[PDB]
């Protein structure tokens, strides 16, 4: 029985308001509803794995899995394995399975993290789950982060003390936080953020949406906004939302948004928002392709309705050759040419980098760079030709064209890292010099870039 290169992945977020799930909820998991919805001929046909992220959920875990399992029973006629749950207060997190897989996955990661200080601090955060599916790791995060409109720079900083604190993935990968750990990395939830239109022009949002014309809409969407500045969820991907705004319904209809302000809110309005998203960022030259984006039309017991996304992922086997793993293969080699690191930094340390891979035993260091001024007044940190040649662990090229180099660059004197990247061995050709690149990061924000050129030597 042959190990796949590709699978299904189903993603749900569903704020459910404090209230217990309708009877049926088998829309949800059959992307059914408004947007990029699911083909009718693909009903039968299993996801490889669900992740299902719940905020305000009032269920006890047992009682939730019994509804998600034989919810997914219903459809595909396949009794799931539970991989993993994860709960932090009313924020959950499930991850399903085909019984198939069971014996693929491995290495299963949960945490959470609290977001806030005292006031602040007690309802919103995160949990996640990770593990590895045969030779790809997969993370997946549901954050419910700040309310209100007026909060999105709170909501930022959400964001960021997330995917600094969220400890999942191999903890050898030390200076990379989650946004590098993973082939695949899903970040869904209640991110809350909302349409930055006045409050008088509820009604015009709401004659907007009953035409399906969502441009004017989504053009002060604040997640969208944020993003294209750079200030949240840099290098993470969204498909385009086609479907009405998810929040604020009435309950038990979705005739109408409940967007006046109420004691029960705060005195806040709630305009119609797209509170409940679902974004991905990959490995370069990895294949990932959404196959649908869209929310629930049928299940009303919530203020918010049910957003899916179901992602096509490309997967590698567990290589074994006769060298590694627990040896080198002699026959392979990864060279660095020309490579220098350009610093956002007002610092003047001496800079050295680290290679972290699954391709290598172990992590490699390398001697320090030479620091020079770039003519703009940022920090250019030169290797030349002096970073070392990486062993990687099998030369079979059907494997190592498969791989990643992160590269962390710390400081030599406190050895901090002061960014991270990720550079694909997916090259157009071997024993070539040819230009590589990635952008760098520090707590996810832009620090800096690394650009050179790689030759890497397979056994062909
Ligand atoms: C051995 N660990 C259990 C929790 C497990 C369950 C499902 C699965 F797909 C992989 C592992
Ligand atoms: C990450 N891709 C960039 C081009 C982008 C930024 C904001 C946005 F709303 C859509 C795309």
């Amino acid at each position: 029985q042959p190990e796949p290169d590709m699978i299904t992945i189903f993603i749900g977020t569903w704020n459910m308001g404090n209230a217990p799930p309708p009877k049926k909820i088998t829309s949800w998991f059959l992307s059914k509803g408004q947007g990029k919805t699911r083909d009718d001929s693909a009903d039968y046909i299993p996801h490889d794995i669900y992740v299902i992220g719940t905020q305000e959920d009032p269920l006890s875990e047992k009682e939730w899995l019994e509804i998600l399992k034989h919810s997914l029973q219903e459809i595909t006629s396949v009794t799931f394995k539970t991989v993993a749950i994860h709960t932090l207060w009313n924020i959950r997190i499930v991850v399903l399975a085909k019984p198939e897989h069971e014996n693929r996955i491995s290495h299963i990661c949960t945490d959470n993290v609290k977001t806030g200080i005292a006031n602040t601090l007690g309802n919103k955060g995160a949990v996640g789950v990770s593990f590895m599916f045969n030779g790809t790791s997969l993370g997946f995060v549901n954050s419910h982060l700040t309310s209100g409109s007026e909060k999105k720079l709170r909501r930022n900083q959400n964001y960021m003390n997330i995917l600094r604190f969220l400890a999942l993935g191999d903890k050898k990968l030390s200076p990379f936080n989650i946004t590098h750990r993973f082939t695949h990395l899903f970040w869904f939830g209640d991110l809350n953020y909302r349409v930055d239109l006045p409050t008088w022009e509820a009604e015009t949002i709401i004659q907007k949406i009953k035409q399906q014309q969502y441009a004017d809409l989504l053009s002060h969407d604040q997640l969208l906004t944020e993003r294209r500045e750079q200030k949240v969820f840099l290098h993470f991907e969204e498909e385009e939302i086609t479907f009405a705004p998810t929040y604020r319904f009435e309950r038990l209809t979705r005739d109408k948004y409940a967007y006046t302000k109420q004691k029960a809110t705060g005195m806040k309005y709630n305009l119609p928002s797209w509170c409940d998203r679902v974004l991905w960022k990959s490995y370069p030259l990895v294949h990932v392709v959404c196959q649908s984006y869209g929310s629930t039309s049928d299940i009303m017991t919530s203020d918010h309705s049910p957003v899916f996304a179901t992602f096509e992922a490309g997967v590698t086997s567990q290589f074994v050759s006769k060298n590694g793993p627990g040896t080198v293969d002699s026959q392979g080699q990864i060279e660095f040419l020309r490579c220098y690191a350009t610093l956002k930094t007002k610092s003047q340390t001496k800079f050295y980098l680290e290679f972290h891979s699954s391709c290598l035993e172990s992590f490699v260091k390398s001697q320090e760079g030479e620091n020079e001024e770039g003519s703009e007044g940022e920090l250019v940190v030169k290797f030349g030709e002096t970073l070392p040649k990486l062993k990687p662990i099998i030369s079979d090229p059907e494997y190592l064209l498969d791989q990643h180099i992160l590269i962390s660059i710390k400081s030599s004197d406190s050895d901090e890292s002061y960014g991270e990247g990720c550079i694909a061995l997916r090259l157009e050709a071997t024993e070539t010099q040819l230009p590589i690149y990635t952008p760098l990061t520090h707590h996810g924000e832009l620090t800096g870039h690394f650009q050179g050129e790689i030759k890497l030597q397979t056994s062909q």
